[PDB]
Protein backbone atom coordinates (compact mmCIF):
# COMPACT_ATOMS: atom_id res chain seq x y z
CA UNK A 1 0.00 0.00 0.00
CA UNK A 2 -0.76 2.56 -1.60
CA UNK A 3 -2.08 5.85 -0.79
CA UNK A 4 0.18 6.54 1.72
CA UNK A 5 3.70 5.75 1.84
CA UNK A 6 6.88 6.86 4.00
CA UNK A 7 10.71 6.61 2.53
CA UNK A 8 13.90 7.27 4.88
CA UNK A 9 17.10 7.37 4.14
CA UNK A 10 20.36 7.98 6.27
CA UNK A 11 23.32 10.84 5.32
CA UNK A 12 25.74 9.66 7.26
CA UNK A 13 25.95 6.31 6.62
CA UNK A 14 24.65 6.66 3.01
CA UNK A 15 21.97 3.97 3.83
CA UNK A 16 18.10 3.24 3.89
CA UNK A 17 17.14 4.15 7.25
CA UNK A 18 15.99 0.66 8.89
CA UNK A 19 13.59 0.02 11.79
CA UNK A 20 12.61 3.75 12.11
CA UNK A 21 8.90 3.94 13.72
CA UNK A 22 6.15 6.36 11.85
CA UNK A 23 3.56 7.44 13.72
CA UNK A 24 0.24 8.92 11.79
CA UNK A 25 -2.45 11.25 12.88
CA UNK A 26 -5.43 13.09 11.77
CA UNK A 27 -7.17 15.86 13.16
CA UNK A 28 -10.59 15.24 14.58
CA UNK A 29 -13.55 17.88 14.72
CA UNK A 30 -12.77 18.85 18.22
CA UNK A 31 -8.93 19.74 16.84
CA UNK A 32 -6.90 17.31 18.79
CA UNK A 33 -4.70 14.53 17.01
CA UNK A 34 -6.48 11.11 16.58
CA UNK A 35 -4.22 8.16 15.86
CA UNK A 36 -5.03 7.09 12.37
CA UNK A 37 -2.15 4.21 11.42
CA UNK A 38 1.64 3.76 12.55
CA UNK A 39 4.02 0.76 11.01
CA UNK A 40 8.21 0.71 10.73
CA UNK A 41 10.50 0.76 7.85
CA UNK A 42 11.65 -2.47 6.10
CA UNK A 43 14.86 -3.01 5.26
CA UNK A 44 14.71 -0.55 2.16
CA UNK A 45 13.75 1.89 4.42
CA UNK A 46 10.09 1.97 2.85
CA UNK A 47 6.83 1.54 4.68
CA UNK A 48 4.11 0.52 2.66
CA UNK A 49 0.33 -0.61 4.09
CA UNK A 50 -0.01 2.26 6.30
CA UNK A 51 -3.73 2.44 5.42
CA UNK A 52 -6.01 1.87 2.33
CA UNK A 53 -8.19 3.94 -0.19
CA UNK A 54 -11.08 3.73 1.89
CA UNK A 55 -9.45 4.83 5.38
CA UNK A 56 -7.23 7.68 4.15
CA UNK A 57 -10.52 10.27 3.74
CA UNK A 58 -9.89 13.92 3.20
CA UNK A 59 -8.51 15.64 6.57
CA UNK A 60 -5.09 17.08 7.89
CA UNK A 61 -2.70 14.45 8.87
CA UNK A 62 0.74 14.47 11.08
CA UNK A 63 3.36 12.34 9.89
CA UNK A 64 6.07 11.92 13.10
CA UNK A 65 9.27 9.99 12.01
CA UNK A 66 11.04 8.30 15.05
CA UNK A 67 14.21 10.11 14.52
CA UNK A 68 15.07 9.67 17.64
CA UNK A 69 15.17 6.29 18.29
CA UNK A 70 16.53 5.86 14.85
CA UNK A 71 19.64 7.47 16.26
CA UNK A 72 20.09 6.00 19.72
CA UNK A 73 20.21 2.80 18.73
CA UNK A 74 22.54 3.72 16.28
CA UNK A 75 25.31 4.65 19.20
CA UNK A 76 24.03 8.58 18.57
CA UNK A 77 22.44 11.59 20.39
CA UNK A 78 20.50 13.55 18.17
CA UNK A 79 18.72 16.68 18.18
CA UNK A 80 15.12 16.25 16.66
CA UNK A 81 12.83 14.48 19.08
CA UNK A 82 11.31 13.35 15.30
CA UNK A 83 10.86 14.92 11.88
CA UNK A 84 7.34 16.01 11.19
CA UNK A 85 5.14 16.12 8.01
CA UNK A 86 1.64 17.87 8.56
CA UNK A 87 -0.27 18.32 5.82
CA UNK A 88 -4.02 18.32 4.46
CA UNK A 89 -4.36 15.12 2.15
CA UNK A 90 -7.31 14.94 -0.61
CA UNK A 91 -8.40 17.93 -0.54
CA UNK A 92 -9.28 17.86 -4.82
CA UNK A 93 -10.06 14.03 -4.80
CA UNK A 94 -7.70 10.84 -3.85
CA UNK A 95 -4.45 11.53 -4.63
CA UNK A 96 -0.79 8.62 -3.99
CA UNK A 97 1.35 10.79 -1.32
CA UNK A 98 5.11 9.39 -0.66
CA UNK A 99 6.67 11.16 2.20
CA UNK A 100 10.27 11.02 2.01
CA UNK A 101 12.79 12.18 4.80
CA UNK A 102 16.42 12.59 4.69
CA UNK A 103 18.00 12.45 8.28
CA UNK A 104 20.79 13.55 10.22
CA UNK A 105 21.90 13.99 13.66
CA UNK A 106 21.16 17.68 13.93
CA UNK A 107 18.90 18.31 10.79
CA UNK A 108 16.54 16.36 8.24
CA UNK A 109 15.00 17.23 5.41
CA UNK A 110 11.61 16.33 3.88
CA UNK A 111 9.97 16.13 0.52
CA UNK A 112 6.16 15.31 -0.81
CA UNK A 113 5.63 13.13 -4.12
CA UNK A 114 1.90 13.66 -5.19
CA UNK A 115 0.47 11.66 -7.70
CA UNK A 116 -2.77 11.58 -9.30
CA UNK A 117 -3.69 7.56 -9.07
CA UNK B 1 19.92 35.89 22.40
CA UNK B 2 20.19 31.82 23.43
CA UNK B 3 17.46 30.96 20.31
CA UNK B 4 17.31 32.60 16.67
CA UNK B 5 15.57 31.19 13.43
CA UNK B 6 17.13 31.80 10.25
CA UNK B 7 14.74 31.02 7.11
CA UNK B 8 15.37 30.80 3.58
CA UNK B 9 13.12 30.59 0.52
CA UNK B 10 14.43 28.15 -2.10
CA UNK B 11 12.64 29.52 -4.99
CA UNK B 12 13.22 32.84 -4.97
CA UNK B 13 16.84 32.46 -3.75
CA UNK B 14 15.97 34.99 -0.85
CA UNK B 15 15.46 35.16 2.97
CA UNK B 16 11.71 34.61 4.06
CA UNK B 17 10.85 37.53 4.68
CA UNK B 18 7.27 38.05 7.47
CA UNK B 19 7.29 34.72 8.55
CA UNK B 20 5.77 33.96 11.42
CA UNK B 21 6.92 31.93 14.17
CA UNK B 22 5.60 30.04 17.31
CA UNK B 23 7.69 28.27 20.17
CA UNK B 24 5.99 25.92 22.37
CA UNK B 25 7.89 24.39 25.25
CA UNK B 26 6.69 20.58 26.24
CA UNK B 27 4.53 20.78 29.60
CA UNK B 28 4.15 18.09 31.86
CA UNK B 29 1.20 16.78 30.80
CA UNK B 30 2.23 16.87 27.39
CA UNK B 31 0.97 18.99 25.59
CA UNK B 32 2.44 22.39 24.41
CA UNK B 33 2.75 25.40 26.29
CA UNK B 34 3.52 28.63 24.00
CA UNK B 35 6.84 30.05 24.69
CA UNK B 36 7.97 32.61 22.44
CA UNK B 37 7.01 33.81 19.15
CA UNK B 38 7.68 36.58 16.52
CA UNK B 39 7.85 37.31 12.41
CA UNK B 40 11.58 37.03 10.48
CA UNK B 41 13.24 40.39 9.56
CA UNK B 42 13.87 41.23 6.01
CA UNK B 43 17.16 38.98 6.65
CA UNK B 44 14.47 35.70 6.99
CA UNK B 45 15.95 36.21 10.63
CA UNK B 46 14.13 36.46 14.04
CA UNK B 47 16.03 37.22 17.20
CA UNK B 48 15.23 38.09 20.60
CA UNK B 49 12.48 35.51 20.90
CA UNK B 50 13.53 34.40 24.44
CA UNK B 51 16.24 35.46 27.18
CA UNK B 52 18.75 32.96 28.99
CA UNK B 53 16.82 33.05 32.41
CA UNK B 54 13.75 32.00 30.54
CA UNK B 55 14.99 29.07 27.80
CA UNK B 56 15.59 26.24 30.41
CA UNK B 57 16.37 22.56 29.21
CA UNK B 58 13.30 20.74 28.08
CA UNK B 59 11.49 20.07 24.82
CA UNK B 60 10.72 22.74 22.46
CA UNK B 61 8.74 22.94 19.13
CA UNK B 62 9.38 25.39 16.69
CA UNK B 63 6.77 25.91 14.39
CA UNK B 64 6.74 28.13 11.39
CA UNK B 65 3.86 29.19 9.33
CA UNK B 66 5.30 28.03 5.78
CA UNK B 67 1.74 28.07 4.43
CA UNK B 68 0.52 31.89 5.29
CA UNK B 69 4.62 32.72 3.54
CA UNK B 70 3.87 31.02 0.40
CA UNK B 71 0.01 32.07 0.11
CA UNK B 72 0.98 35.77 0.20
CA UNK B 73 3.52 34.89 -2.26
CA UNK B 74 0.69 33.68 -4.80
CA UNK B 75 2.68 30.04 -4.52
CA UNK B 76 0.68 26.82 -4.08
CA UNK B 77 2.05 25.12 -0.70
CA UNK B 78 1.68 21.34 0.74
CA UNK B 79 2.71 21.57 4.19
CA UNK B 80 0.44 23.31 6.95
CA UNK B 81 3.09 24.48 8.48
CA UNK B 82 7.10 23.00 9.32
CA UNK B 83 7.38 21.85 13.30
CA UNK B 84 10.76 21.61 14.16
CA UNK B 85 11.03 19.33 17.64
CA UNK B 86 14.09 18.94 19.57
CA UNK B 87 15.64 18.64 23.35
CA UNK B 88 17.83 21.44 24.56
CA UNK B 89 20.43 20.29 26.81
CA UNK B 90 22.86 22.27 29.14
CA UNK B 91 26.56 21.10 28.62
CA UNK B 92 28.09 23.88 28.99
CA UNK B 93 27.28 27.42 27.35
CA UNK B 94 25.27 27.19 24.50
CA UNK B 95 23.64 29.14 21.51
CA UNK B 96 21.18 28.10 19.36
CA UNK B 97 20.26 28.83 16.14
CA UNK B 98 17.45 27.15 13.73
CA UNK B 99 17.70 27.28 10.70
CA UNK B 100 15.45 26.17 7.96
CA UNK B 101 15.16 26.07 4.24
CA UNK B 102 11.75 26.13 2.37
CA UNK B 103 10.19 25.12 -0.54
CA UNK B 104 6.59 24.57 -1.96
CA UNK B 105 6.78 20.81 -1.37
CA UNK B 106 9.87 19.87 0.55
CA UNK B 107 11.54 21.62 3.77
CA UNK B 108 14.52 21.12 5.47
CA UNK B 109 15.75 22.11 8.98
CA UNK B 110 19.36 22.15 10.81
CA UNK B 111 20.39 23.25 14.05
CA UNK B 112 23.80 25.25 14.96
CA UNK B 113 24.74 25.12 18.42
CA UNK B 114 27.78 27.36 19.66
CA UNK B 115 29.69 28.35 22.70
CA UNK B 116 29.71 31.76 23.03
CA UNK C 1 20.49 -1.74 -14.26
CA UNK C 2 21.69 -1.87 -11.93
CA UNK C 3 24.99 -0.52 -10.74
CA UNK C 4 24.29 3.49 -11.00
CA UNK C 5 20.93 4.50 -10.67
CA UNK C 6 19.64 8.43 -10.76
CA UNK C 7 16.35 9.63 -9.15
CA UNK C 8 15.10 12.87 -9.22
CA UNK C 9 12.05 15.12 -7.63
CA UNK C 10 11.31 18.37 -8.06
CA UNK C 11 10.75 19.82 -4.86
CA UNK C 12 7.98 22.97 -6.20
CA UNK C 13 5.49 20.53 -7.77
CA UNK C 14 5.75 17.60 -5.73
CA UNK C 15 6.48 15.21 -8.43
CA UNK C 16 8.64 13.38 -10.03
CA UNK C 17 11.32 15.37 -12.24
CA UNK C 18 10.57 13.99 -15.58
CA UNK C 19 12.67 14.04 -19.21
CA UNK C 20 15.59 15.71 -16.83
CA UNK C 21 19.02 14.55 -18.99
CA UNK C 22 21.76 12.53 -17.14
CA UNK C 23 25.64 12.86 -18.03
CA UNK C 24 27.93 10.86 -16.31
CA UNK C 25 32.00 11.38 -16.82
CA UNK C 26 34.99 9.31 -15.40
CA UNK C 27 38.15 10.62 -15.11
CA UNK C 28 41.12 9.38 -17.02
CA UNK C 29 44.79 8.93 -15.98
CA UNK C 30 45.52 12.09 -17.97
CA UNK C 31 43.13 14.12 -15.18
CA UNK C 32 40.23 14.53 -17.71
CA UNK C 33 36.79 13.92 -17.66
CA UNK C 34 36.17 11.13 -19.93
CA UNK C 35 32.40 10.37 -20.96
CA UNK C 36 31.18 7.23 -19.73
CA UNK C 37 27.04 7.35 -20.28
CA UNK C 38 24.37 9.55 -20.06
CA UNK C 39 20.38 9.19 -20.29
CA UNK C 40 16.99 11.08 -19.43
CA UNK C 41 14.94 10.13 -16.19
CA UNK C 42 11.62 8.58 -17.06
CA UNK C 43 7.69 9.12 -15.74
CA UNK C 44 8.78 8.44 -12.24
CA UNK C 45 11.81 10.15 -12.08
CA UNK C 46 14.27 7.60 -12.27
CA UNK C 47 17.23 6.40 -14.79
CA UNK C 48 17.97 3.00 -14.87
CA UNK C 49 20.52 1.02 -17.57
CA UNK C 50 23.22 3.94 -17.05
CA UNK C 51 25.64 1.30 -16.89
CA UNK C 52 27.06 -2.30 -16.41
CA UNK C 53 28.67 -4.42 -13.42
CA UNK C 54 31.10 -4.73 -16.50
CA UNK C 55 31.49 -1.22 -17.07
CA UNK C 56 31.66 0.37 -14.09
CA UNK C 57 34.92 0.30 -12.77
CA UNK C 58 36.39 1.81 -10.10
CA UNK C 59 37.07 5.68 -10.72
CA UNK C 60 36.16 8.65 -9.85
CA UNK C 61 32.96 9.24 -11.43
CA UNK C 62 30.94 12.96 -12.25
CA UNK C 63 27.39 12.81 -12.31
CA UNK C 64 25.61 15.96 -14.11
CA UNK C 65 22.17 16.37 -13.94
CA UNK C 66 21.22 19.10 -16.45
CA UNK C 67 18.86 21.28 -13.82
CA UNK C 68 18.84 24.08 -16.25
CA UNK C 69 17.32 22.89 -18.88
CA UNK C 70 14.85 21.03 -17.11
CA UNK C 71 13.60 24.51 -14.86
CA UNK C 72 13.48 26.36 -18.88
CA UNK C 73 11.63 23.64 -20.38
CA UNK C 74 9.37 24.88 -17.53
CA UNK C 75 8.92 28.18 -18.31
CA UNK C 76 10.90 29.10 -14.96
CA UNK C 77 14.77 30.99 -14.81
CA UNK C 78 16.76 28.43 -12.26
CA UNK C 79 19.71 29.94 -10.75
CA UNK C 80 22.20 27.06 -11.46
CA UNK C 81 23.61 25.13 -14.52
CA UNK C 82 23.29 22.04 -12.79
CA UNK C 83 23.48 19.59 -9.94
CA UNK C 84 26.74 17.34 -9.75
CA UNK C 85 28.25 14.50 -8.22
CA UNK C 86 31.53 13.77 -8.31
CA UNK C 87 32.67 10.39 -6.13
CA UNK C 88 35.10 7.59 -5.67
CA UNK C 89 33.58 4.15 -6.64
CA UNK C 90 34.00 0.95 -6.07
CA UNK C 91 37.38 1.20 -4.10
CA UNK C 92 36.57 -1.48 -2.03
CA UNK C 93 34.83 -3.70 -4.48
CA UNK C 94 31.63 -3.07 -6.42
CA UNK C 95 28.43 -1.10 -5.01
CA UNK C 96 25.43 -0.09 -6.11
CA UNK C 97 24.86 3.73 -5.89
CA UNK C 98 21.63 5.56 -5.99
CA UNK C 99 22.26 9.07 -6.76
CA UNK C 100 19.05 11.42 -5.57
CA UNK C 101 18.53 14.73 -5.91
CA UNK C 102 15.80 16.98 -5.12
CA UNK C 103 15.39 20.28 -7.45
CA UNK C 104 14.25 23.61 -6.27
CA UNK C 105 14.73 26.91 -8.69
CA UNK C 106 17.27 28.37 -6.34
CA UNK C 107 18.82 24.93 -4.33
CA UNK C 108 19.05 21.43 -4.78
CA UNK C 109 20.34 18.49 -2.68
CA UNK C 110 21.55 15.40 -3.71
CA UNK C 111 22.40 12.11 -1.35
CA UNK C 112 23.97 9.01 -1.80
CA UNK C 113 22.62 5.22 -0.85
CA UNK C 114 25.38 2.59 -1.14
CA UNK C 115 24.39 -0.72 -0.57
CA UNK C 116 26.98 -4.20 -0.79
CA UNK C 117 25.07 -6.16 -3.42
CA UNK D 1 30.90 41.91 -0.90
CA UNK D 2 29.19 40.54 -4.08
CA UNK D 3 30.14 37.27 -3.48
CA UNK D 4 29.89 35.24 0.16
CA UNK D 5 29.72 31.34 1.22
CA UNK D 6 29.09 30.10 4.07
CA UNK D 7 28.56 26.28 4.85
CA UNK D 8 26.99 24.64 8.20
CA UNK D 9 27.76 20.75 9.02
CA UNK D 10 24.80 18.42 9.97
CA UNK D 11 26.41 16.23 11.98
CA UNK D 12 28.05 18.26 14.63
CA UNK D 13 25.04 20.73 14.52
CA UNK D 14 28.18 23.49 13.79
CA UNK D 15 29.10 26.03 11.57
CA UNK D 16 31.70 24.33 9.08
CA UNK D 17 34.95 25.82 10.23
CA UNK D 18 38.72 25.66 8.26
CA UNK D 19 36.89 24.28 4.80
CA UNK D 20 38.73 25.16 1.50
CA UNK D 21 36.90 26.93 -0.87
CA UNK D 22 38.03 27.66 -4.96
CA UNK D 23 35.55 29.64 -7.33
CA UNK D 24 36.37 29.60 -10.53
CA UNK D 25 34.43 31.39 -13.56
CA UNK D 26 33.60 29.64 -17.47
CA UNK D 27 36.38 30.80 -19.83
CA UNK D 28 35.62 31.20 -23.92
CA UNK D 29 37.15 27.65 -24.34
CA UNK D 30 34.86 26.16 -21.87
CA UNK D 31 37.75 25.71 -19.15
CA UNK D 32 37.66 26.72 -15.72
CA UNK D 33 39.80 29.67 -14.68
CA UNK D 34 40.47 30.28 -10.56
CA UNK D 35 38.81 33.33 -9.65
CA UNK D 36 38.81 33.67 -5.96
CA UNK D 37 39.44 31.09 -3.02
CA UNK D 38 39.82 31.11 0.75
CA UNK D 39 39.06 29.03 4.03
CA UNK D 40 35.93 29.65 6.25
CA UNK D 41 36.01 31.06 9.70
CA UNK D 42 34.86 29.91 12.79
CA UNK D 43 31.30 31.25 12.06
CA UNK D 44 31.64 28.85 8.82
CA UNK D 45 31.89 31.92 6.53
CA UNK D 46 34.55 33.07 3.60
CA UNK D 47 34.54 36.92 3.05
CA UNK D 48 36.40 38.82 0.38
CA UNK D 49 36.74 36.55 -1.96
CA UNK D 50 35.90 38.74 -4.86
CA UNK D 51 35.32 42.90 -5.54
CA UNK D 52 32.30 44.25 -7.38
CA UNK D 53 34.66 45.57 -10.62
CA UNK D 54 36.04 41.78 -10.50
CA UNK D 55 32.87 39.52 -10.12
CA UNK D 56 31.00 40.04 -14.09
CA UNK D 57 28.46 38.74 -15.18
CA UNK D 58 29.67 34.82 -16.45
CA UNK D 59 28.95 31.09 -15.37
CA UNK D 60 30.89 30.66 -11.93
CA UNK D 61 31.56 26.99 -10.08
CA UNK D 62 32.40 27.22 -6.36
CA UNK D 63 34.07 23.98 -5.04
CA UNK D 64 33.90 23.24 -1.46
CA UNK D 65 36.79 20.69 -0.29
CA UNK D 66 34.06 18.82 1.38
CA UNK D 67 36.49 15.15 1.32
CA UNK D 68 39.54 17.27 3.42
CA UNK D 69 36.91 18.80 6.14
CA UNK D 70 35.19 15.22 6.97
CA UNK D 71 38.79 13.69 7.11
CA UNK D 72 39.62 16.18 9.70
CA UNK D 73 37.00 15.25 11.69
CA UNK D 74 37.39 11.22 11.28
CA UNK D 75 34.37 11.13 9.85
CA UNK D 76 34.08 8.74 6.29
CA UNK D 77 32.91 10.80 3.60
CA UNK D 78 31.31 9.73 0.24
CA UNK D 79 31.79 12.92 -2.53
CA UNK D 80 35.22 14.28 -3.56
CA UNK D 81 33.83 17.90 -3.22
CA UNK D 82 30.80 19.97 -3.67
CA UNK D 83 30.36 21.75 -6.79
CA UNK D 84 28.07 23.96 -6.98
CA UNK D 85 27.88 25.97 -10.69
CA UNK D 86 25.59 28.95 -11.34
CA UNK D 87 24.89 31.56 -13.66
CA UNK D 88 25.56 35.20 -12.55
CA UNK D 89 23.15 38.08 -14.17
CA UNK D 90 23.38 41.69 -13.48
CA UNK D 91 19.87 43.11 -12.99
CA UNK D 92 20.34 45.74 -10.51
CA UNK D 93 22.36 45.69 -7.68
CA UNK D 94 22.78 41.88 -6.09
CA UNK D 95 25.03 40.36 -3.83
CA UNK D 96 24.97 36.68 -3.71
CA UNK D 97 25.35 33.69 -0.65
CA UNK D 98 25.95 30.42 -1.69
CA UNK D 99 24.93 28.32 1.26
CA UNK D 100 25.62 24.90 1.96
CA UNK D 101 24.95 21.78 4.39
CA UNK D 102 27.10 19.04 4.62
CA UNK D 103 26.61 15.66 5.68
CA UNK D 104 28.91 12.61 5.02
CA UNK D 105 26.58 11.49 1.86
CA UNK D 106 24.99 14.53 0.90
CA UNK D 107 24.82 17.98 0.64
CA UNK D 108 22.76 20.95 0.04
CA UNK D 109 23.09 24.19 -1.68
CA UNK D 110 20.92 26.98 -1.80
CA UNK D 111 21.82 30.75 -3.20
CA UNK D 112 20.32 33.97 -1.59
CA UNK D 113 20.74 36.86 -3.98
CA UNK D 114 19.48 40.31 -2.14
CA UNK D 115 19.75 43.71 -3.65
CA UNK D 116 21.84 45.52 -0.87
N1 LIG E 1 13.77 14.95 1.88
C1 LIG E 1 14.60 14.44 0.99
N2 LIG E 1 14.36 13.20 0.54
C2 LIG E 1 15.12 12.68 -0.39
C3 LIG E 1 14.71 11.33 -0.71
C4 LIG E 1 14.34 10.41 0.26
C5 LIG E 1 13.91 9.12 -0.12
C6 LIG E 1 13.84 8.70 -1.46
C7 LIG E 1 14.15 9.58 -2.47
C8 LIG E 1 14.16 9.29 -3.81
C9 LIG E 1 14.56 10.28 -4.72
C10 LIG E 1 14.99 11.55 -4.31
N3 LIG E 1 14.99 11.84 -2.99
C11 LIG E 1 14.65 10.84 -1.92
C12 LIG E 1 16.25 13.45 -0.96
C13 LIG E 1 17.34 13.32 -1.88
N4 LIG E 1 18.09 14.47 -1.86
N5 LIG E 1 17.45 15.24 -0.90
C14 LIG E 1 16.40 14.72 -0.35
N6 LIG E 1 15.57 15.19 0.56
N1 LIG F 1 21.45 24.40 1.61
C1 LIG F 1 21.05 24.65 2.83
N2 LIG F 1 21.58 25.71 3.50
C2 LIG F 1 21.09 25.97 4.72
C3 LIG F 1 21.77 27.06 5.34
C4 LIG F 1 23.15 27.09 5.23
C5 LIG F 1 23.91 28.14 5.79
C6 LIG F 1 23.29 29.22 6.43
C7 LIG F 1 21.90 29.25 6.49
C8 LIG F 1 21.14 30.23 7.13
C9 LIG F 1 19.74 30.12 7.17
C10 LIG F 1 19.08 29.02 6.61
N3 LIG F 1 19.76 28.01 6.03
C11 LIG F 1 21.11 28.10 6.00
C12 LIG F 1 20.02 25.18 5.33
C13 LIG F 1 19.26 25.11 6.55
N4 LIG F 1 18.43 24.03 6.50
N5 LIG F 1 18.67 23.49 5.23
C14 LIG F 1 19.59 24.10 4.50
N6 LIG F 1 20.12 23.86 3.29
CA1 LIG G 1 -12.51 18.93 -0.38
CA1 LIG H 1 22.53 19.45 30.72
CA1 LIG I 1 40.71 -0.06 -4.70
CA1 LIG J 1 22.13 41.23 -16.76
Amino acid sequence: KCPLMVKVLDAVRGSPAINVAVHVFRKAADDTWEPFASGKTSESGELHGLTTEEEFVEGIYKVEIDTKSYWKALGISPFHEHAEVVFTANDSGPRRYTIAALLSPYSYSTTAVVTNP
